[PDB]
């Protein structure tokens, strides 16, 4: 039950920004007592890291060698340490990442001060497998993209109710008090081509996924969540 | 060759697959150099790629007596799948089913042409991680930001239509129709209510269909822009 528990986790878990040493990746990753599980990206190559007690216990005296603690207490000083970062980018957290690609592995190096002590930890995270960066990013992606589709549906149908109404304001026989409101008639495809020629290329930048994490989070929550619920 | 198959892979749209009671997203690219093929199912990504003396040695291995050049036997199988797959319920004998090995995936076709038998078999391979990526992950993401924007255009779009109601409002003169009358937009509220009604169904992916059905455009559009 703890695997299960850890995975359903860092499925409800959203994605993050990481501002590495000369390079930025897209983050995710669920601590508990019993564990931890972190999936990383970088919009190329997603790296997974599923960890228990026994393997934390054993990299910490490996990487520390000086420091004696239960795991449940690694795991939740890394978990303190790492959740100011995530919530919020430009947090003096004091918390120095690097990166190395090492093999097909990733090893992923995080410094700390622990009340102005050193902490050093290492996730060595292998290749994702393709069922969980399937079910992590296609799917929830294209469930995203259809209910903003519908979404755009929806405003398309109320535009065109509104401007049923104004014309048949207009028909009443009435005049605006100014001009500049005027309005011109909404057409889905005069604005979807304009859309399309102009604003598109702006609005595809991905670039190095700041966007994705900044303006399509919740949307990817409650999309994870209608699948998680739905099976 | 290798670099105009890849574009053309890229530059091409998702299209449904109906064989033996299952689902298929498949992207087919042919060319007198060979073809490329990406099949998925929304849990695993198998790629192809065919060059003249594979899909040759291929087609002599199925085929035991179609004597062809391998130009033509290309040119014949993307004359009999294009049409397919740009549309769905096409009036052809492609009859298509899947053998999932363990690793790789055995796609055969089987069809009619001129009244006789035609074989063929897409050995596919698990996809790299930087192909599925580039493939798919990128060009959603770059869909969902632009489905975004567009969301966002609408919505100034409904607030100035809501300055012009309220202006002809305060004029004081009323509708001729009370049935016309529409609230005033709100983007909190209507996003509010969007996601507790309408998002369980507007997000069911299924088996993949919807997704090609509804904004196969919006797709080409982004992976075109990604290219350039």
């Amino acid at each position: 039950p703890v695997m299960e528990e850890l995975e359903q986790g860092l499925l409800m878990q959203p994605w993050a920004w990481l501002q590495l040493a000369e390079n930025s990746l897209l983050a995710k990753v669920f601590i508990t007592k019993q564990g931890y599980a972190l999936l990383v990206s970088d919009l190329q190559q997603v790296w997974h890291e599923q960890v228990d007690t026994s393997v934390v216990s054993q990299r910490a005296k490996e990487l520390n060698k000086r420091l004696t603690a239960p795991p449940a207490a690694f795991l939740c000083h890394l978990d303190n340490l790492l959740r100011p970062l995530l919530k919020d980018a430009a947090h003096p957290s004091e918390a120095t990442f690097s990166c190395d690609c090492v093999a097909d592995a990733l090893i992923l190096r995080v410094r700390s001060e622990l009340s102005g002590l050193p902490f050093y930890w290492n996730f060595h995270c292998m290749l994702a497998s393709p069922s969980l960066v399937s079910q992590h990013l296609i799917r929830p992606l294209m469930g995203m993209s259809l209910a903003l589709q519908c979404q755009v549906r929806e405003l398309a149908t109320l535009l065109h109710m509104k401007d049923l109404e104004i014309q048949d304001y207009q028909e009443s026989g009435a005049t605006l008090i100014r001009d500049r409101l005027k309005t011109e008639p909404f057409e889905e495809n005069s604005f979807l081509e304009q859309f399309m020629i102009e604003k598109l290329p702006e609005a595809c930048s991905i670039g190095d996924g700041k966007p994705f994490v900044m303006n399509l989070q919740d949307l990817y929550m409650a999309v994870t969540t209608q699948e998680v619920q739905v099976g």
